[PDB]
């Protein structure tokens, strides 16, 4: 858990304009939060990231896992490998919210960090599901109370981010 260069936010959540693919191979964390959907279907965003990452193994064991237990709900997690990236990969499911899933469940969602003392992790909602980000940073802060580095890839709204929160 080597983290470099985060920025604290608060007592328990750091934050870093980073790739979570190139901090996961960097640090090799005991556990990389992936922001999934609820079929653990890898195929853009943070999740088709990480999963191409591991040459698609994360794909075939989501697969197996679906195929034994169904889907997720929205708001809900399961804890599979980390293959090369990480010890454990805790998938989350946050709400679509361009698609009409209630945008409380984002707290339903950061919740699940709770269950792990240290997680690398993105933020949830905030590609193709369509939350406001600055919002899902609030949901984070005043949810998680374990330890977690934020590693967001993209320099104009890791900006906004710190400008809005400090
Ligand atoms: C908001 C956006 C810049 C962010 N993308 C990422 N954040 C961190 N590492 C990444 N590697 C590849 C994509 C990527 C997302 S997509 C879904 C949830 C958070």
């Amino acid at each position: 858990n080597s983290f470099s260069g985060y920025l604290k936010l608060t007592d328990n959540v750091y934050i870093k304009n980073a790739d979570i693919v190139e901090e996961a191979k960097k640090v090799k964390p005991t556990v990389v939060v992936n922001a999934a959907n609820v079929y653990l279907k890898h195929g853009g965003g943070v999740a088709g990231a990480l999963n191409k990452a591991t040459n698609n193994a994360m794909q075939v064991e989501s697969d197996d896992y679906i195929a034994t237990n169904g889907p997720l709900k929205v708001g809900g997690s399961c804890v599979l490998s980390g293959h090369n990236l990480a010890k454990h990969c805790l998938h989350v499911v946050g709400p679509n919210v361009n698609k009409g899933e209630d945008i409380q469940l984002l707290k339903s969602a950061y919740e699940n960090f709770n269950q792990h003392e240290v997680l690398l992790a993105p933020l949830l909602s905030a590609g193709i599901f369509g939350a406001d980000p600055i919002h899902s940073l609030r949901v984070c802060v005043d949810t998680v109370r374990t330890n977690v580095y934020l590693a967001v890839f993209d320099k104009n709204l890791y900006d906004k981010l710190v400008s809005s929160f400090l």
